[PDB]
C-alpha cells in the first residue's frame, strides 16, 4: 500500500482559516475529486467537519478519540494504526488533511499530491514543511486562472527519495 498525502497549499504552505479554506478555486476540488475517487481517504475530525458530508465514491475514515464520535457513513478509528487496518490491502491510501494529520503521517508518506495557488493569503493551518526531506516529481498539470477560478494553481506529485 502507497501512502500518500494530498492538499492545496497557498504561499508559505497555508492550507486553512478558521476551519474552511481561505480561497475560492471551485476546480481545485475537482482535481481532488479525480484524484482520491475510488481510495480510501484518511482525514482528522476537523476536515470532516469541514467537508460536511461523507464523500461518495470513496471509504471515509475519520480520526477521533472521542469515543461517542460517530457520523452516519464513515468509519471512525481512535489511532493511525487502526485507520490503516480499515484501509485494508489497496493499491494506496490517501491522508487528505488536516495539519496534524499531516504532520503525524509525513515521516510515512511515499507521495504527496501538492496543488500550488499563487496567493498569498493569512493562515491559521499549514502544511508540514515536506522540504526538509527530498523528492522527486513524477506528475505535474497547470491551471492557469479563468472566469471561475481567481488564481493561477498547479499540481505537483511527488515520490518521497
Ligand atoms: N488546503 C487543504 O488542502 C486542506 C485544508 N484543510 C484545512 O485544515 C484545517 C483542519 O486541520 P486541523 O485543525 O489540523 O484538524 P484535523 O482535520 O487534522 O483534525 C484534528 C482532529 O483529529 C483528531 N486526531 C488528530 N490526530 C489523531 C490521532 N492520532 N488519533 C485520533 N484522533 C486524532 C482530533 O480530534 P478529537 O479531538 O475528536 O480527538 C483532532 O483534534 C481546516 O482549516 C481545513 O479547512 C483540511 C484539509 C485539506
Ligand atoms: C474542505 N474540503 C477538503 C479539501 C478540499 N480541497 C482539497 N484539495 C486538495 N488538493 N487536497 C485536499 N486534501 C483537499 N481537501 C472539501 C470540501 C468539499 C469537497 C467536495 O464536495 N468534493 C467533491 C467534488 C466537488 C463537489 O462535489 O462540489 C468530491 O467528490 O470530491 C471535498 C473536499
Amino acid at each position: 500500500m502507497i501512502v500518500s498525502m494530498i492538499a492545496a497549499l497557498a504561499n508559505n504552505r497555508v492550507i486553512g482559516l478558521d476551519n474552511k479554506m481561505p480561497w475560492h478555486l471551485p476546480a481545485e476540488l475537482q482535481l481532488f475529486k479525480r484524484a482520491t475517487l475510488g481510495k480510501p481517504i484518511v482525514m482528522g475530525r476537523n476536515t470532516f467537519e469541514s467537508i460536511g458530508r461523507p464523500l461518495p465514491g470513496r471509504l471515509n475514515i475519520v480520526l477521533s478519540r472521542q469515543t461517542d464520535y460517530q457520523p452516519e457513513g464513515v468509519t471512525v478509528v481512535a489511532t493511525l494504526e487502526d485507520a490503516v487496518v480499515a484501509a485494508g490491502d489497496v493499491e494506496e491510501l490517501m491522508i487528505i488533511g488536516g495539519a496534524t494529520i499531516y504532520n503525524q503521517c509525513l515521516a510515512a508518506a511515499d507521495r504527496l499530491y501538492l496543488t500550488h495557488i499563487e496567493l498569498t493569503t493569512e493562515g491559521d493551518t499549514w502544511f508540514p514543511d515536506y522540504e526538509q526531506y527530498n523528492w522527486q516529481e513524477i506528475e505535474h498539470e497547470s491551471y492557469a486562472a479563468d472566469d471561475k477560478n481567481p488564481h493561477n494553481y498547479r499540481f505537483s506529485l511527488l515520490e518521497r527519495v
